[PDB]
């Protein structure tokens, strides 16, 4: 589901500027479902990033027929990943509250073992740090001096 709004999105953002492409409701949804996840289990993101690619593998195996296929094989790598990315494709309509509500998942899936998740988290961060500097300054201030080696690492 979050995929198909990703794509709804992108078009959203990518017809109406060559309002519905000022405010979009589902926004917040999708912070919260980046949230709603246990970064220490039932609910953890490696366990939903599994799910995910047995999902993918799947449906590759049902429509395996050149078009879903190519579209699988382009545009959706894994399934994990969209919700991110697709903050990151209205960047400019999230407001500043917003950004400090998605840092935390941002910071957290950051060493993700897919590589998709990892650089879609890391986008994520950098348009954090670029819009609330400070926030992201007093976070990498926090974990650097932090009296445990391994969040220090």
């Amino acid at each position: 589901a979050c995929q198909l709004l990703l794509e709804i999105t992108t078009f959203l953002r990518e017809t109406f500027s060559c309002n519905y492409h000022r405010n979009m409701s589902w926004l917040h949804v999708m912070i919260l479902l980046c949230n709603q996840q246990s970064f220490i289990h039932p609910h953890c993101y490696l366990h939903h990033s599994r799910s995910c690619a047995r999902l993918v593998r799947a449906i590759k195996l049902l429509y395996g027929d050149s078009g879903m296929l190519k579209y699988i094989r382009l545009q959706v790598m894994s399934l994990s990943p969209a919700p991110l990315s697709l903050l990151i494709k209205a960047a400019p309509i999230l407001t500043e509250e917003m950004y400090g509500d998605i840092q935390p998942a941002a910071w957290e899936l950051l060493l993700s073992m897919d590589e998709h998740m990892a650089g879609a988290a890391a986008a994520m961060f950098l348009l954090c740090a670029v819009k609330v500097p400070e926030a992201v300054s007093d976070m990498l201030m926090s974990e650097f001096h932090h009296p445990e080696t391994v969040q220090r690492l």
